[PDB]
């Protein structure tokens, strides 16, 4: 859409075709999306291509009740490894707007503080939907909504930017579908029957253009509403919802599990080569 | 941008994280731009997702004094092969508009006949961003540029649709940057030194979103006139040009060379499990 400028001058590596970058792990969807691990992409080009389009990145968290704790950590780590370069507007999103730490920050990064009432499973998906839609329309050009019970340990940058992405949960990515925790009830909207599913994305990580998280928010906070007055709660909550959406609506790009880890629960395995956006212990 | 209703319930196998589609090529770019290979798309995925946008593709032709003889075998083929399903408008440019075959096509594709004067090297570029803008703008979502003097073997389809696509050259994807045949010369628009390059793409088959197609053509003639101004023409004309726009603006799809093939020069080698649309003698 957009005018593109031109690339300037670049001295890099060929790309070579008969050279894959990954061959132990799957880089492309079967749509065609890309798959982004560690070895697939020169972030050099990526950073010219977004910063040409002096590209703005919201984050999205929440804070309620005790996970305010987990705040300095998530932002101090966020400031050293989240899109770092780019314009960055982060929205906190707490009941205790006094219990957010002051977190010095970079140049061309800002910080909202947007208090909401005390207490709801519903509550991400409806405020990120109902709440802020004309807000971050006018403010940023891409969505990055994520848990806050984590730091950033490496990069995490303008690779994941696309109109809808999901990120592989690190539990599941060598699962069969049939294993895959989906809500398996026909009562709930998140209703996914065992011969579907591409994925089990987790709930802690997604994003996109405004546009596309605003339609995949409003989407899921709808089908909750559903499922409350139907008396039915989805097994993971927003997390079975986000999953029926993304099976139904195929991501544009999946960022794998390098993007969410625990390592306390998982370790470090050999087709991880960096561990960028990880589980702080709750 | 344009609202996407959901896909309907679909059975079809598993991606699997830690299996790759392929391990003998590249099949994502290092601005993570998918490479287009057998074995890497699920079609019935990709129809759904295009026919739910009932997405309409334009082909273009050139098919000027002689080359009006490759017309049959071409449209035939295309008609066998080439978006089948979908909607499809061919434009054929042409001097000789009562030398262009009767050819049968099925329901929801077009064919127009669009005279040109007799005779240059610019032609196909100036035809595609001076003369045809409006036209395209207003008919079709997508368009493919291609030379008459070839056939469809097999599926050519939607996998290919993207805001912007170039094709790999079949005989310079295993070649190394300084052996590509780009334009060396720096008094020439499209110049290219012998450290900068990605692929060496073939002028005889790119598209695109009508938008950005238009951008490249556009590019690529005010390119070409300079040099005309300035007493120099390209080693390859407007191939020259594409590679120089293609370094510049990245492709968001990279086609493979099953879809621009010569069996006589170049056989059936390992890497190609399909054939898809290849050159005719001339
Ligand atoms: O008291 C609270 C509780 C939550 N939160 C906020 O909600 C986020 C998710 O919760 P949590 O990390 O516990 O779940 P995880 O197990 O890591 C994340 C998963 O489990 C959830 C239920 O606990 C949902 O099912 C979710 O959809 C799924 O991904 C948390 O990071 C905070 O930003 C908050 O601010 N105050
Ligand atoms: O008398 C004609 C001549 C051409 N054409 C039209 O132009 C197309 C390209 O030419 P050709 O296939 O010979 O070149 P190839 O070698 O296959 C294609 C390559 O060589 C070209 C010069 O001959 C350019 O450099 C081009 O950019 C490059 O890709 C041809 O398919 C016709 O649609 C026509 O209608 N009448
Ligand atoms: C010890 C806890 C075992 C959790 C293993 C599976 O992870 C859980 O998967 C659920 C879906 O089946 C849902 O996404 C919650 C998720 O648990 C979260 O993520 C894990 C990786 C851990 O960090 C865990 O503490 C956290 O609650
Ligand atoms: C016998 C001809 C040898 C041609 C080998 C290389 O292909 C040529 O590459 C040029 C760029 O260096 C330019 O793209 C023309 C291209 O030749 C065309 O494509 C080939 C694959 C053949 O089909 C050939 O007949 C055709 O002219
Ligand atoms: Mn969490
Ligand atoms: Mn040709």
């Amino acid at each position: 859409g957009e005018f593109m400028v031109s690339l300037p001058r670049m001295v890099y590596p060929q790309p070579k075709v008969l050279t894959p970058c990954r061959k132990d792990v799957l880089v492309v969807t079967p749509w065609l999306a890309p798959i982004v691990w560690e070895g697939t992409f020169n972030i050099d080009i990526l950073n010219e291509q977004f910063r040409l389009q002096n590209t703005t990145i919201g984050l999205t968290v929440f804070a309620i009740k005790k996970y305010v704790a987990f705040l300095k950590l998530f932002l101090e780590t966020a400031e050293k490894h989240f899109m770092v370069g780019h314009r960055v507007h982060y929205y906190v999103f707490t009941d205790q707007p006094a219990a957010v730490p002051r977190v010095t920050l970079g140049t061309g990064r800002q910080l909202s503080v947007l208090e909401v009432g005390a207490y709801v499973s519903m509550r991400r998906m409806e405020m990120i939907s109902d709440f802020c839609e004309r807000r971050f329309l006018s403010e940023v050009d891409y969505l990055v909504c994520v848990d806050v019970d984590m730091e950033f340990r490496d990069h995490v940058g303008v690779e994941i930017l696309t109109p809808l992405f999901g990120t592989l949960h690190p539990s599941f990515y060598g699962s069969s579908r049939e294993a895959f925790t989906y809500e398996r009830r026909p009562q709930s909207q998140a209703y996914i029957p065992k011969d579907e599913g591409d994925f089990y994305y987790m709930g802690a990580f997604f994003g996109g253009s405004v546009q596309e998280v605003q339609r995949l928010t409003r989407a899921c906070h709808q089908a909750m509403m559903v499922d409350q007055a139907n008396g039915i709660e989805a097994v993971w909550h927003d997390e079975s919802h986000l999953n029926k959406y993304l099976l139904r609506h195929k991501p544009t790009k999946v960022l794998s599990p390098e993007y969410l880890w625990d390592q306390q629960l998982l370790g470090w395995p050999a087709v991880l080569r960096k561990l960028r956006f990880t589980a702080v212990p709750k």
